[PDB]
């Protein structure tokens, strides 16, 4: 099977997308703690634009929040709530 | 709604996702051309391990193919087939770099 053209194009446009985002980009000012997952899926802009000019950012955002278990090492364990940007909308821009 | 800890975890865990790859990335020397789409939508490998020590890598690997348009610039187009390295199956492995 062949991808056709034309949904090769579709699937690939500039689009929220379900990512795996190591939960340390999104929080690089934790030290102490130890994160389990270490890696959260986030509806993030991905894909292409029609001109090499253009860039695919999101337009709309919302926050989401995921049960993480949040460890000290050899010190203790907690599963807590965490907050994560996601891109709700995405357009293709000037850079 | 709060995401389970237990939905998290098995949503984020090592597995084939559909990942949307950069063509000038999987044909680096083919800059001469340009690509549309420039990007193309490829089951990857992708997600966290449960050990430091383990990498998600893949373990079954099949090559997928799509019809993509060929531009030589100020020349003309055609739409041809290229095919593409797709991950059918992952794990956790220990590292090996």
């Amino acid at each position: 099977e062949v991808v056709k053209f034309m949904d090769v194009y579709q699937r690939s446009y500039c689009h929220p997308i379900e990512t795996l985002v190591d939960i340390f980009q999104e929080y690089p000012d934790e030290i102490e703690y130890i994160f389990k997952p270490s890696c959260v899926p986030l509806m993030r802009c991905g894909g292409c634009c029609n001109d090499e000019g253009l860039e695919c950012v999101p337009t709309e955002e919302s926050n989401i929040t995921m049960q993480i278990m949040r460890i000290k090492p050899h010190q203790g364990q907690h599963i807590g709530e965490m907050s994560f940007l996601q891109h709700n909308k995405c357009e293709c821009r000037p850079k």
